[PDB]
């Protein structure tokens, strides 16, 4: 009775087979990292145009500076003298509802919009406000109509002008963006919404969606760990004035 | 007084700059994930031939089945119902001296061989036996002269026949392999030794070396998590006969 | 302006204050680890009976062998040569819906049972079957009416015969057990259900419930890491026959 | 044939046996968490004096505010919406050479001092300066002769006045402190040095020393996670002025 069942990778031969294809044969025939991602996560070789999109999603989301949770977690561990894989694992642990997770929720709700509200953006927005609250993939702290997110503008322009891919989730999100930005300038289609829609339009299943942010941000977290080690950075201690000690009154311990 | 100092990535503009280059501009000009890796880990755009090698190292090492520590850790967490980033972080935590770590040690000692024993393989082997023990990057449990590692054979053949790159560490390791395999057939140049030498020959610094295994194996760990979730796999419990309970004699608790 | 707000601990003096009490003063006056747990997790010094219960919950939950996810994760990392904190972090990552998490759900649903179905076990069981699935805290793979869980029998007997604590959630769960075990012998009140109910009955906040399993099992995971290191245990590799390779048929890679 | 060998815990009976003792029997006879720690980490029931020391080490070490790496890592994950076990695993990942790790080094080097430099503090200090660097367990950022660490003063006073335990490592460290504090007021025997020496003097195995900091700080990290969740704390973003962007000059991407 086997303990585990696996379907994606076979290491038993002279080299691993990813969804039935020999790793060196993928290399030899000119395939890339983006193609191995499609094979191991979706058991399907991407088409030429899908491959170009996967490559761009990873490149555009590789890093977003040291202030955000994943990179900061990796930096904190690097400065505490932790080895690279363990430091990057601490930063990766930050990926969830507030850091990267909106990719999945945006994919889910824009897919629902296409299926249940195809010719009804007001109905979709009304249902979202009532049942979810803010629309996942809409809104940014600083990026806006006046200050666009070039990561979004580039990905959208590339998929629309350099591919023939039909993108109904992304198309719907772009129509919603026109409405939400008319309400408030900061209500843009953000990079999580963009990637979430594109991945649904590339036929990736809902539970694979987070893989793209996890993998891409690992590139950046490894980079931040290397950077801190190159600088011989010292242990981080949060400055006292950055902490609000809203603690209980000091008390004497009562006798038992 | 800033809390942290960063040198690799600037998110303050319309899009991130990786070692001074705009992410969308790298995409537009036909660069890939392998190029973003070079920028974020080494602050240098790889040459055309270096880029082809980085791409192949990642593709060849993306996964090696579910039995090994990283993939198995990710599977265990997936079967316990843990979300993808946290499950992959558990598998990534396994990367160290026995799982992936030999890449760094092989790079270090073959670089030392080139510098200190250039025309003296017997001297290098004698020093290694006395001061280290088995040579890192030499030996495999099942792969041998009779059963070659096609991952090694492919990477070596590609860098030698499809690039003009000078590879002194790899060349030295290949010369050592001829000697060690003459001693015992299983003493091949393994994939860790191969990649470790190539990365030293691509001028990556010693402490960046582990990034390649960490990033590549994240592709596979994400895949294994998705696979277990697609199958709706049940909680793993190690079968009783697989555990040797070499426990102490059962004793009564003494009165205090 | 402050980055974080904290309410539980103040390190600024000659020693830390936990919910207002000096650590050495707690030691001096004969308080224990269980008292520090109550202070840091609930900002309240436990009463003597509450302290006795917290102590017992931790002792009973410290470990449950090497086959379960947390201990096994810690062992896998120990055998891969990973340092103790990082190895224990990998095992801790396994704590979730299938490993330990049922403590919180059992607490939540038995509290709901007391409030919404006080004299109606059939109504509670019907609602649970329809809206949740199997009742959290009910059932075990091997423990049963014939083979009782002495951890449960002890905790129940102690709280009923050695304390005056009012336990409505636990009382309800015990009444449910009388019904479910009459249906099938394995439908016992399990240790997660027992602890979850007791914690609810102790008025511990819903957010804190998982702390008890996390802390207690850390004792066992540290032990397993030490044990594997004392034995100089070798790298674990899952035996080939324990893996079902339900992989895709081998295919040639198509030309681009 | 078995995959793993275990010696500390047996779950196969009606309840787990820790180093041969039944968990409920330890509870019944008045033993505590500190006794379970001795059993699972050292396979020996502590004596009453050893038990009192273990209890105090854990209580004194439970937390040291939110500014330090472990607690801060747990807070960062809590504020990113990560579940408790995974958040605490991120904080635990910070435990290493700069955060908690000095306990082991101080134990190791003060044991060496007793064995190799018994009546020779200048010889020990000279060897340490030449071969190690700053003496592990000596020095503090803010605690000094003028501002003592009450955690140290309490533990030292308790073991000297309330036990008959022979403490040669601790005695040596205290003699070193008399010399180093005469050189500079901040060169005190710190809490890591104190605990490390005491653990060595208790004959705990070198492999186990880190267990005490890992376990104790898990109490605090769980507390910090609960605290942030009670407050419904927002996502942390490191303020721009706290980051020094020492980035490369912006450049155009060259054509391939
Ligand atoms: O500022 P407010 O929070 O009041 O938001 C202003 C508008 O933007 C909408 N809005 C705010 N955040 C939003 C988000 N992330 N997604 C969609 N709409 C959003 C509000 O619902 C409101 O519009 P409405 O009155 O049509 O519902
Ligand atoms: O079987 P053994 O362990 O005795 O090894 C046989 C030979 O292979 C060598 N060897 C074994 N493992 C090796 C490794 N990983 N790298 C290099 N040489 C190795 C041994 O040193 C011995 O050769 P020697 O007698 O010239 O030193």
């Amino acid at each position: 009775e086997p303990l585990i069942r696996t379907t994606i990778s076979d290491d038993r031969g002279e080299e691993p087979r990813y969804a039935g294809y020999a790793a060196s044969e993928l290399c030899s025939k000119g395939y890339g990292i983006e193609d191995v991602i499609g094979l191991l996560w979706n058991k399907k070789l991407p088409t030429r145009e899908e491959s170009e999109i996967i490559k761009r999603i990873v490149m555009i989301s590789a890093d977003h500076g040291p202030a955000v949770s994943g990179a900061f977690g990796s930096i904190l561990a690097a400065c505490a003298g932790i080895d690279m894989p363990q430091a990057v694992s601490a930063g990766m642990t930050m990926i969830g509802p507030r850091f990267g997770g909106a990719v999945t929720n945006a994919g889910k709700y824009f897919k629902m919009a296409v299926e249940d509200y195809p010719n009804d953006i007001p109905g979709f927005l009304s249902w979202m406000k009532k049942n979810v609250g803010p629309v996942p993939g809409i809104g940014h702290r600083v990026k806006s109509v006046k200050n666009p997110d070039q990561r979004v503008k580039y990905l959208v322009s590339y998929i629309k002008n350099e591919t023939s891919l039909h993108t109904p989730c992304l198309d719907y999100a772009l129509e919603v963006e026109k409405v939400t930005t008319a309400k408030k300038g900061n209500l843009i289609l953000n990079v999580d919404g963009t990637i979430g829609c594109i991945l649904m339009d590339l036929d990736f299943p809902v539970h694979s969606l987070n893989g793209f942010f996890v993998l891409a941000r690992t590139i950046g977290m490894i980079g931040h760990w290397i950077d801190q080690n190159n600088q011989n950075s010292r242990l981080i201690r949060l400055y006292d004035y950055l902490i609000n000690y809203a603690v209980k009154p000091e008390q004497e311990v009562p006798e038992k």
